[PDB]
């Protein structure tokens, strides 16, 4: 459905891109979004899809708007409007100054010191999952590794039972790639139905898990409220269940299709961290945005208070104006420019955990299964939304070419 064109929007800026089902999707989701960077498309366009909103199509504008929280507010950060209105996670639904005091608590539970506490378990799980698949000569990568690896690390960190994964993963997916059976508000309320009793249990009887730490936390020296704790835990759950999960599949699909790049990392394993960064650029996958706090002329375009603007994190690094030959993967790329983990005051606090999970996966997969390919006659289908992903990734290999560690 196409929403009526607002009176202030000129026809020449209309480009009806659908972020939940882009027309070029069969080419790959990054490719589908990159249609917005064809030479005839303006830096800033209006789509009538998904209730109507602006889209910044170039890194320069995306960065500028993420920096300018005074004009571009995180209050309503998701499209469609009903989702952005319902979205109340902390700290990502707040602007500075209010936002900042909550970042330290989040950092405590998912940041670098916690990555250190989890290091051995991350390593052990990657190795065990991969060794279990190795002799089979095939896997369904999304279900067999991309999901269980990061999700089990998260459930461990959060002290939540693994048998709760199917329910939580379903709900989280309705917030990022809704199947239409639940509004964002309904999925949010269901997630809160889950979290509220657990938060009170852990305020009564604290453990050492992330939910206990948030629920008993202090925010600039005063106690967090039960409600604030719930809103922070919601963000942590969505980050844990729907980010790295999708990214690993883009990366493994690429490696399955590029024997040369696999060989590069096998021969020169020291390049794996740089490879991770270049894959984070090329297979960037997030697109949220902001709401205008006032009428504002931005790059020659009249924006009105209340207008939503999608600021795709994915697009900055794909912009030829930021990286030459942007669709080409070059592990030796000198300046890897991207906003994959966001930009401005809301830079991802989970990024150290994400990079560890990625780097461990690349190392431990290629150690055991250096030679693999896409299953015979398979056509890999992507999916688009707030976080984009891979529907299924069937891989095959000859077990004789593998190595048990
Ligand atoms: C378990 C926690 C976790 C994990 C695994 C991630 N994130 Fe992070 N994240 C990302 C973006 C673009 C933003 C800013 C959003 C905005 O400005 O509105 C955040 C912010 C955040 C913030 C503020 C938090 C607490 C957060 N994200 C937890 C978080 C992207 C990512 C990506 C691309 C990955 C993985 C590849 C990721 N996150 C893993
Ligand atoms: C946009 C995000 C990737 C970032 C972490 C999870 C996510 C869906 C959010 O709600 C904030
Ligand atoms: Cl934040
Ligand atoms: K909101």
């Amino acid at each position: 459905n196409l929403a009526p064109l607002p009176p202030h929007v000129p026809e020449h800026l209309v480009f009806d891109f659908d972020m939940y089902n882009p027309s070029n999707l069969s080419a790959g989701v990054q490719e589908a979004w990159a249609v917005l960077q064809e030479s005839n498309v303006p830096d800033l366009v209006w789509t009538r899809c998904n209730g109507g909103h602006w889209i910044a199509t170039r890194g320069q504008l995306i960065r500028e708007a993420y920096e300018d929280y005074r004009h571009f507010s995180s209050e309503c950060p998701f499209i469609p409007r009903e989702a952005g209105e319902a979205y109340d996670f902390i700290p990502t639904s707040m602007d500075p100054p209010e936002q900042r005091q909550f970042r330290a608590l989040a950092n405590q539970v998912v940041g670098m010191p916690v990555v250190d506490k989890l290091e051995n378990r991350i390593q052990e799980l990657a190795c065990s999952l991969i060794e279990s698949l190795r002799p089979q000569g095939q896997c369904n990568f999304t279900e067999d590794y991309a999901e269980p690896f990061p999700i089990r690390i998260f459930m461990l960190l959060a002290g939540l039972p693994e048998e709760d994964i199917p329910h939580l993963k379903y709900l989280t997916d309705q917030m990022t790639r809704p199947d239409g059976s639940m509004t964002f508000a309904e999925a949010k309320e269901a997630l809160y139905d889950y979290l509220i009793p657990i938060i009170e249990q852990r305020r009564q009887k604290p453990g050492t898990d992330a939910i206990s730490i948030v629920a008993n936390g202090q925010v600039n020296g005063r106690p967090i409220t039960s409600d604030e704790a719930k809103r922070m835990c919601g963000l942590l759950l969505v980050g844990g269940l729907d980010t790295v999960v999708n990214f690993l599949s883009f990366s493994m699909e690429f490696l399955a299709k590029s024997p040369e790049h696999r060989q590069e990392l096998i021969e020169r394993p020291e390049r794996i961290p740089a490879a991770c960064e270049e894959l984070l650029r090329r297979f960037s996958l997030v697109a949220d945005g902001r709401i205008l706090t006032s009428d504002y002329e931005f790059h020659g375009v009249q924006l009105k208070k209340g207008d939503q603007i999608l600021l795709p994190q994915m697009l900055s690094g794909l912009d030829e104006r930021e990286n030459a030959c942007p669709m080409h993967v070059d592990f030796s790329r000198q300046k890897v420019s991207h906003t994959t983990f966001g930009h401005g005051s809301h830079l991802c606090l989970g990024q150290h955990l994400a990079r560890r999970e990625i780097i461990v996966t690349l190392k431990e997969w290629l150690t055991r299964i250096p030679d693999f390919s896409i299953a015979p006659g398979a056509q890999i289908q992507h999916k688009s939304g707030i976080v984009s992903g891979v529907q299924a990734l069937p891989l095959v290999w000859d077990p004789a070419t593998t190595k048990a560690v």
